[PDB]
């Protein structure tokens, strides 16, 4: 089951940011509010914005930052890649311990979908290999963030900026660098062909083994290079060394070597399921990370 | 986009505490100056095999209950039992108490679960009350006292408190008056549920969601009467569709231009032919834990 992180620590950081009649969400940490820089655009500006020129025309007093109906006075501003940073005169007393991280494809995170600075729902997303996410985002959702929580610390990894023709979503890290080859312009853009997240499928197979569903374990092994070359013919991602390493704990727990599991997956790709199921499904699941399998099979 | 989405959990996170009696620890819900929790906290492992709860409870004193909110012990100054829930009066009001109600939900209705361990929130997810009054949750040892809820405006409606897992892996619990959903008892003995059925009005909502998101492969030119649909639905262990259900689906029908009974004829075809390998909103199975309201809210 997809399980999100408890959202309270992030809810306490959500604000709204308005420039003119353009409103979206911002993230208030200490005395800085982070938000998408296209808040400075009119609808017509978005077709072909010159952000440097648009921002030179702005001053601190052109930005309306609100926590609910309570205005936070803006005392400084700057642009960092595709994010605006607004210094405000109040440090957020609900600021959690936090970090800004840039995630890899395959990593999952919780999204707190917000409208007008108000949280509406929380759900789990996986960053696809084509650097899109299958979100649920409507008009006004920009500036909603994705995050993971480890012990005390919220790791912010995603800020929402746009939807693509195919219905999927694109955005940046909290330094304003897009995931993928997208730009914050209201122009026709296309997500490239997606692929299956191999490291997560392997995590799912380990989860199946942990729960006693292990008919697919075969008697073979493989090399990582051989496996990578075969898997790409099935539109699966190649594994990295870091992938092998993050499967370590599940490999240790089950006693199944990573490359033996790779050989088992290879046989599933080459010969199919043959009518059988795994964890009550004939589809291989690729949106649970090794950490997610551990998270859920533990507490 | 369309995603299984939970309510933001912050208002509930600020109510979760840890309750300890003997070697038994679970979670409580702290509202104003009362902590609510499952009464089986008062049982030893031996007591749980066949507890006479009124007899066990009369023998406890206030100081037998250790309530911890974070690193802070709250002193218990009174205790009573309401059906299967224990109410501990404490000497401190929870300053984070939200506006709240206690409600008893109907089978087929959805809610969000905040899974907690040792009074600390661990994850949030969306559940439905099944027709057989189980829930397909993700609960581990120590999760008891986790609650299910819905949020409307500023108001949290608590509808579920977690008590147990069945041999089949599904879960059972009570409302906040301590009455179980279903024919279950808080005794450590193997218990089976009634035959489950599929929540038909929810499957139809999800099929409409799939259209709203541009997928209509499963539609057809046929139609059906309500009764002839219900004959087929019951044959496949689907719940009957009422005229209230038809009405409740009106907004989705209007939006998409697909009459409710036309979508019923679509579902009838899916039930009689299967999906022939295809998928809907990424699922190889018909999903029945989105209500019409859930779909509408998110679309
Ligand atoms: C937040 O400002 C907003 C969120 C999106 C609106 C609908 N769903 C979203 O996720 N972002 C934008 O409106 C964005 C601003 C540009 C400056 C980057 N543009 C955008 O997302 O365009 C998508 C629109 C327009 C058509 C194109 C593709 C999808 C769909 C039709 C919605
Ligand atoms: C909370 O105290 C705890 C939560 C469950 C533990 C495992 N998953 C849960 O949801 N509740 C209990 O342990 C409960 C106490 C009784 C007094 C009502 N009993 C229970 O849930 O039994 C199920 C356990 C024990 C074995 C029997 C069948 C299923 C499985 C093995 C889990």
């Amino acid at each position: 089951r997809k399980m999100a992180f408890p959202s309270g620590k992030v809810e306490g950081c959500m604000v709204q940011v308005t420039c003119g009649t353009t409103t979206l969400n911002g993230l208030w940490l200490d005395d800085v509010v982070y938000c998408p820089r296209h808040v400075i655009c009119t609808s017509e500006d978005m077709l072909n914005p010159n952000y440097e020129d648009l921002l030179i025309r702005k001053s601190n007093h052109n930005f309306l930052v609100q926590a609910g109906n309570v205005q936070l006075r803006v005392i400084g501003h700057s642009m960092q890649n595709c994010v605006l940073k607004l210094k405000v005169d109040t440090a957020n007393p609900k600021t959690p311990k936090y970090k800004f991280v840039r995630i890899q494809p395959g990593q999952t995170f919780s999204v707190l979908a917000c409208y007008n600075g108000s949280p509406s729902g929380v759900y789990q997303c996986a960053m696809r290999p084509n650097f899109t996410i299958k979100g649920s985002f409507l008009n006004g959702s920009c500036g909603s963030v994705g995050f993971n929580i480890d012990y005390d610390c919220v790791s912010f990894c995603y800020m929402h900026h746009m939807e693509l023709p195919t219905g999927v979503h694109a955005g940046t890290d909290l330094e304003g660098n897009f995931y993928g080859p997208f730009v914050d312009r209201q122009t026709a853009q296309a997500a490239g062909t997606d692929t299956t997240i191999t490291v997560n499928v392997l995590a799912w197979l380990y989860a199946a083994v942990i729960n006693g569903d292990r008919w697919f374990l075969n008697r073979f092994t493989t090399t990582l290079n051989d496996f990578n070359l075969v898997a790409m013919k099935y539109n699966y991602e190649p594994l990295t060394q870091d992938h092998v390493d993050i499967l370590g704990p599940l490999s240790a727990q089950t006693g199944i070597a990573v490359l033996d599991m790779c050989a088992s997956l290879k046989e599933l790709l080459q010969n199919g399921m043959n009518g059988r199921t795994i964890l009550g499904s004939a589809l291989l699941e690729d949106e649970f990370t090794p950490f997610d399998v551990v998270r859920q099979c533990s507490g």
